């Protein structure tokens, strides 16, 4: 196997990825999806649009074997597969969403991980609950925000199932998801966001841990949202959102001039606070 | 971290232990000169291999048992309890081994109560409790010693069969997983410490008693390190330690002193200094 820290990617590389789960949004979305604020009506043909183009990227640009669930238009929310499932290594924890109307979105997901010959585990704690988009995985060890979709039963299942990692708790604004202000943007390089919430998060995070993250900072808390892979024959990959969405965000990842970045535009799902990783579990079959 | 060790001690057999060693079963004929190349691999593999410092003392022939030094003491964190062995002869022990734990600068506590006897076999530390085992050399009040000695850790007693310790059949292969052998003595005994004890378990299960004696180790660059017996002495035990994938797997051969009941956890106090 491989030894050292060398080179630009492998196939047990940090964020090395074969395969990704998406589905497609109902029309329901528009009108029925969950949201944080009032704000502007969702334009679901263009949101529709943006997802089959986030979902070229991984599948055609990036050379990733996409599983593409078809949409159930009962679940507006089902667009967001990221909250539903966690996968580590050779196993995915099938969560309990702390929406209660999100649940049925588990069953088809199990299906689609089961088919992919995963290591399933499934949150069946009736007092546990967890959105993956709670989680962020850096790739040494996972931290977990408490908030109003994920509690403290749902994170101690998570590090009950991935035994093998670290696993720390941080507390998180009513209305958010841990991940709605910080991503991994790199090996060892966490995005997170300027706010004070957000620097409270991460000052609270690197303290439970052991080890010393670089940060990438940028103004916009949505904007650090984004999704790092490692392709082969690529390298450093970074979905990041446009210039157009938030260019004082954009300015600071053009910085990265050792990482492929490809814009990709969010606008209407987040109008239902969707953001990058919300939509796709991303998968390393060896 | 589960595990991580810096320093060891041993102690070197006397050649009277072929003969003079206590036994809980007649058997075959010691061969000294093969447990001392034995003993010497073991100890290589402590020192050499994993690189901990190794305080090796020297051999006493008035002391035939005194290369199972886990017997004289009970090392936690930062406190070292010179224990009280069962069988009397082995009480002189004690002495260098408390010299030996000074210089390592630990806490020492002594067991000295004339009614209170324990053997380090006896005591099985997860990580998270100490259970001890109840047996013809380990009595209650040893056991309420250790207990207030190591004050952080919950502490629960387990009776254990006549001739045997609590590790003659169980110890830890890992992190939350305990080794244990499938006798009816050891099921029982498994049976209690888990009623004992609100925290699950992983079990790791061999059909040798014997081979469920294991030494496991978290070392620096390497992760996680298990020593365990031989494919050689204990084939059908030696394939479910083989399941281990992601251990790295030390076979270590201890049939000469298995002779005089001496397993793995026996010839070594490891120590975790900071
Ligand atoms: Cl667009
Ligand atoms: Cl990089
Ligand atoms: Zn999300
Ligand atoms: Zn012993």
């Amino acid at each position: 196997g491989p030894l050292g820290a060398a080179g630009l990617g492998h196939p047990a590389a940090f964020g090395r990825a074969t395969h990704a789960v998406v589905r497609a949004l109902p029309e329901s979305l528009g009108q029925h999806a969950l949201r944080s604020a009032k704000g502007e009506e969702v334009d679901v043909a263009r949101a529709e649009r943006q997802h089959q183009l986030y979902v070229g990227v991984l599948g055609s640009k990036l050379g990733l074997q996409v599983v593409e669930l078809p949409a159930d238009e009962s679940l507006p929310d089902c667009v967001f597969v990221e909250d539903v499932a966690v996968v580590c290594e050779e196993t995915a924890l099938i969560t309990r969403p702390g929406a209660p109307s999100r649940r049925k979105e588990v069953d088809m997901m199990k299906e689609a991980l089961e088919k992919l010959q995963l290591n399933i585990v499934e949150m069946k704690d009736e007092n546990a609950t967890l959105d993956g988009g709670d989680v962020l995985f850096t790739g040494r060890e996972f931290f977990v925000g408490l908030s109003k979709r994920t509690n403290q039963r749902g994170a101690e299942i998570l590090a009950d199932t991935f035994k093998d990692y670290a696993v720390s708790t941080v507390p998180v604004a009513d209305g958010l998801h841990l991940k709605s202000f910080c991503s991994m943007a790199g090996p060892n390089l966490i995005a997170i966001g300027s706010s004070e919430s957000a620097q409270k998060a991460l000052k609270i995070m690197q303290q439970m841990s052991d080890h010393r993250y670089d940060k990438l900072t940028v103004p916009d808390d949505i904007a650090a949202n984004c999704i790092y892979l490692n392709i082969p024959n690529k390298g450093h990959v970074l979905l990041h959102r446009t210039p157009e969405e938030y260019p004082e965000s954009a300015k600071v990842y053009e910085k990265l001039k050792d990482h492929m970045l490809i814009p990709v535009s969010m606008s209407e799902l987040e109008k239902v606070d969707g953001l990058l990783t919300c939509c796709s579990v991303l998968i390393n079959k060896k």
